[PDB]
């Protein structure tokens, strides 16, 4: 480890692996701190789906993702424990036990906000849904020219999409995608257009899935290297970085404090430009314990002195979800181009069809993955081949039903595998809302209380805001209802239900971007560097100012993108 | 990759990485395959829980342990679920639906039994608890002469703990392993003795352990490197061994059938030497594969051909479990050394002590610890310091209670996250009882039904015999009761319950050893050579072929180097 | 369920349960109100929850 | 079968059942409050000997069922309160509130 360097990264999420990518291409001498540790196979930073015991056995990896995530608030337990043996120590109060947080509300709270520390951050276990978003989803990056406005999105998600190798047609081939996808189109017809999720993802065989994450984006491996000769990278794992230093202009930090978590020893690290992606969440704790917002329960009588509106404005999504049953007909459906001889298990037995009838409902694809299925296992009462691959349909956003969707199977924290009803009969249905933000919603750290790394507690104090949140909420939850009908009855152990606030992980808004400090509320402009400060910028969906329904992850890399032109076009690499 | 190697070895766990120290030490050329991948970070096949993250976060551990842990025979499940949509589609029966096992009577199983496959085996996830055995659970490897067998033992455990770093201080200066130690060893004055769990870990600060692994005996990077350079040792990560092939005269192995999951591709890999070391499970699966055994549902009117007792007279233990809560003359003693004057969180408030008192409790650090913690947390309502190690007690076996005990925190797979009782106070209490071997106990496989690496379905045939065994578990229970009160009362929620049949992951007698094939109803001998094969090995707990409680992993790495003595002794390496 | 049914508790705490799950549309509570026959009274540590 | 051990509870006066000044319960009346611990002392000493001799006493008879595990049960649901009206020979010297004919 250096002291100097040319740019130091604060995670190593894909919002950070973004900033490398760029910068250590751009011939930047480059550092990354992860308070977390490679923990992963060979591929740093990698997706921890991507190995052939988790796509034999998806329903595992719930419990990685489980392994991984670690709330960021619980308040103090209120449980009445009565039954305890009168002789153990029994308590007088409901006292601070366990972690929990003494400042938070329980009833203003994301109880659901979680944090995984880790190389790779959250894309070593995430979903790699990365749709775009929409005008009305999305900040504007250039004023009063929609046409240059929409250029410059175009311009950078197309570039972003080629970091994450994004692509709409990795599941074409899944029985059940095209069976779920197609019932849809049709009920919809001329109403709402039906597609894909667009996953960062490249199918490798028909049963395997290289999901994209951090390393897709930046491999993490250190340089210069056989590969890339001069280049300049070094992750450092292990390494909580605590704060950035102001000068006392407030105009430029002067250097990063770190500390090392295996040795403990603390050091001061230089750079000429510091980037924060550390994730909405602690990438506010880290300004906050540096000297920018208020520490402490929010106190207007006081102003803070530096980005006043860092940790307010904050938003998370609405999410319902449900499972379903497949109908009867739709499963019918599936052989109905069959011709059906005799008996299953006898001499007699016989599935056939046509390739290409023009009377056949299905293509030859089809046909002959469900004939195939039928005549090698006559024991299955199911026309669904096992290998099927899962589906993946989305309607995206759209101001006439204004939530992102997925329709779809894939592991979450919430996920509880049944073994009761045939898995493939099995559909998930994820309807995601989008949050107005609100000057009183916040996230903001105790003046007293700490977490495990000894930083300041981060509280929130959250509610979802009456008027159009609230009404499109619940008109959200009703559209869930009306369409999974379509498709099945819900599966008993999984009705339709508002998840726990935060569960999604979509939390945006905790250092919202804007053209003017003051006009906008905001703590960043449009490169992504922070108001008044030369040479310090901050990544990821924290970033994000606006009310948004879909994955806002593509949309935060795009920005971080953007930023990296900036940075780029303003400091000079050292000489290698 | 080569055609040809001195020794080839099944698995990656840390029997294999046994038979891999000692023979790649001597100059043996190896290669060693594991089915699953490397993902333990950058040290191969080291434990999981070496991170600050799950250390500061240990219940988190609990997931980490679900995720990796694949069930080995689940029966056909027959749960009525009789609230469907009536438009969902529904068979009418109970098929065999989502992987299970058609062959497994649910009410004759080891439900709990599951295998890993990751480099490193289980030791990625293990509790790392080493004790020896004494001779009432321990193989005889000299008879007739029982000093001769102790002085092996005793050669052999020692260099074991030597491989594992075995040691029994590494939690010397915890407050709540020493209250429970020091009140069980008063209690029991006179009639059991009672000590550290010995861990196969080293302590690397007082916040962290460097668990012990497959990696601390053997670090399994490809040999010859810079700090090995006249060594010889390649690891096959996601290769998956299905067969051994046997000469006409069943004399000897004559090469290794493996598929390599990547590519595809097939090869027969031929070595002086095969050593199996893929667990007492799927040792067993490789070598009914191979027509070892009998395929089948077992049919004595059919001996087979060779190892007749090969997945006959199968142990596994009965483990009890419950969780305590310190009792209130426990927790009030931790401070009986210490002068407490005024109000706590008032500035008159004070909490002292007289260092080095003959009449103190406790020693120096202890008060020291106390005190610090007292003063500086005065909302805090205990005097256990927040960070003090978890407790790690036993008292071995011995035939007036023929059973293991730990009483500790760690973590395993049915942990239960609870969160109203502060966790200072939670003990765990796991007891391990002894079973013995009998004929009628079977771990078989289908001749019909395959596995999800298309290798025979596992099905089992067990129950806990009757007579000793039963009557020794229910005593057992009744220890475990009586001696937890001695702490405190059982929390809600952990109350005293035998746990499912397997989940305990001890299987033992799959691949028996013996002096004789036939007089002792074994498959191999004391050099752990499978009878009538010159060159085939197998290591693990399948080889004891004794009732045993205490964990087994120890005594089959001593059994393992046994075996490598007989191979030095009967194997040249190749010039290197 | 005769015996459950006829059985009324004397002292019931006030409910401090969360339910963070209600859609955004309900009527909720900023506080743990005296909701359903429950005594402010108690001290849910020092009852006999059970007595009836 | 079922097993079901029931402890004794030493009286002590700061054991109390008391009633609201302000709050009513159902039928208008003063809402009853308790304000109880099971005593230190004896009383709890007891009750986890107690405990301990039910898991050994019922092992001779068989195992738990699971679901039904070794447990105390949540206070009062035994319906054995008593000594919120005692007897006693004296009012002041045994602290109580009627005679031994139950007279006020
Ligand atoms: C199960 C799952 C499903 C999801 N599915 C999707 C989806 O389909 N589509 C999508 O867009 N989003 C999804 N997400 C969210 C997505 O993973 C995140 O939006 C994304 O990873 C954010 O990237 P980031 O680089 O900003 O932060 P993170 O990935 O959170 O990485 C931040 C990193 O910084 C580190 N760090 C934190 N504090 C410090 C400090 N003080 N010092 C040093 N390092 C620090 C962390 O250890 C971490 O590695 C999902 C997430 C989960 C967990
Ligand atoms: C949570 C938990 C707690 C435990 N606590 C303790 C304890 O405290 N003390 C103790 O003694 N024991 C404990 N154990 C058990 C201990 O981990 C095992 O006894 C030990 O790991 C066995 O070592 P092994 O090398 O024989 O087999 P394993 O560790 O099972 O390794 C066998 C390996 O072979 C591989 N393999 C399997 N089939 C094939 C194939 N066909 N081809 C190629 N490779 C294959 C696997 O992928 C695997 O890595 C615990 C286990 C767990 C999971």
């Amino acid at each position: 480890m250096d002291i100097k360097y040319d740019v130091v990264i604060v995670g190593s999420g894909p919002i950070g692996c973004t900033y490398a990518r760029e910068l250590v291409g751009a011939g930047y001498k480059v550092a990354m701190f992860d308070i977390g540790e490679i923990d992963s196979g060979l591929k740093i930073g990698a997706h921890k789906k991507n190995t052939v015991e988790y796509q034999k056995n998806i329903d595992k990896f719930v419990n990685v993702i489980q392994g991984q995530l670690m709330s960021v608030s619980v308040p103090v337990n209120t449980l009445v424990v009565d039954t305890l043996s009168p002789t153990s120590w029994q308590a007088s109060t409901f006292f601070v036990r366990n972690g929990s947080n003494p400042e938070q509300d329980p009833l203003r709270n994301l109880s659901g906000q979680a944090v995984t520390r880790v190389v790779g951050g959250m894309s070593t276990a995430w979903g790699c849904a990365t749709p775009r978003f929409d005008r009305e989803q999305r900040p504007l990056l250039v004023k009063d020219d929609a046409d240059a406005d929409d250029a410059e999105w175009d311009r950078l998600y197309t570039k972003a999409e080629s970091y994450f190798q994004t692509g709409t047609d990795q599941f074409k081939e899944s029985i059940r995608h095209n069976l779920v996808l197609n019932k849809l189109t049709e009920e919809y017809k001329g109403q709402r257009d039906f597609q894909q999720i667009p996953l960062a993802a490249t199918r490798r065989s028909p049963t395997f899935v290289e999901w994209s994450s951090a390393n897709t984006v930046f491999d993490l491996q250190n340089r210069p290297n056989t590969d890339a000769p001069e280049e300049r990278f070094n992750l450092f794992p292990a390494v909580a970085c605590e704060r950035v230093v102001r000068n006392a202009l407030n105009s430029e930090i002067e250097s990063l404090h770190i500390h090392d978590l295996i040795s403990g020893d603390r050091f001061e690290i230089k750079a000429d430009v510091y980037v924060l992606t550390a994730g909405a969440v602690h990438n506010t704790q880290l300004l906050v314990n540096s000297g920018f917002g208020q520490l402490g329960r929010p106190n207007p009588a006081n102003p803070p002195e530096l980005l006043p509106s860092l940790g307010s404005y904050i938003t998370e999504q609405s999410l319902v979800f449900c499972q379903t049953v497949m109908s009867t007909e739709l499963i019918d459906s599936v052989k109905s181009d069959m011709t059906i001889r005799g008996t299953p298990g006898e001499l007699t037995y016989s599935v056939t069809y046509t390739p290409g009838a023009s009377t056949n409902k299905h293509p030859d694809w089809w046909n002959e993955k469900v004939k195939n299925h039928m005549m090698q296992h006559q024991e299955d009462p199911l026309p669904i081949p096992f290998e099927d691959p899962e589906p993946q349909v989305t309607t995206l956003f759209q101001p006439s039903h204004p939530w992102h969707t997925q329709i779809h199977r894939d592991a979450f924290s919430y996920g509880a595998v049944q073994q009761s009803i045939d898995s493939r009969l099995i559909v998930d249905w994820r309807f995601f809302g989008r949050t107005e933000p609100k000057e009183e919603n916040k996230l903001w750290f105790s003046d007293k209380i700490t977490d495990a790394y000894n930083m300041p507690q981060p509280t929130f104090d959250f509610r979802f805001p009456a008027g159009r949140t609230s009404k499109e909420a619940e008109d959200m939850m009703t559209d869930m209802c009306v369409m999974s009908a379509k498709i099945g009855g819900f599966l008993p152990g999984s009705l339709p239900q508002f998840m726990e606030p935060g569960l999604v992980l979509h939390l945006g808004g905790t250092h919202r971007m804007g053209f003017d400090e003051k006009e906008d509320n905001c703590c960043v402009n449009t490169d992504s560097r922070v108001f008044g400060f030369k040479n310090l910028f901050l990544g990821g969906c924290g970033n994000i100012p606006t009310a948004y329904g879909a994955n806002p992850t593509l949309t935060a890399m795009s920005l971080a993108i953007k930023s990296c032109e900036y940075i780029k076009q303003n400091f000079t690499p050292s000489p290698f």
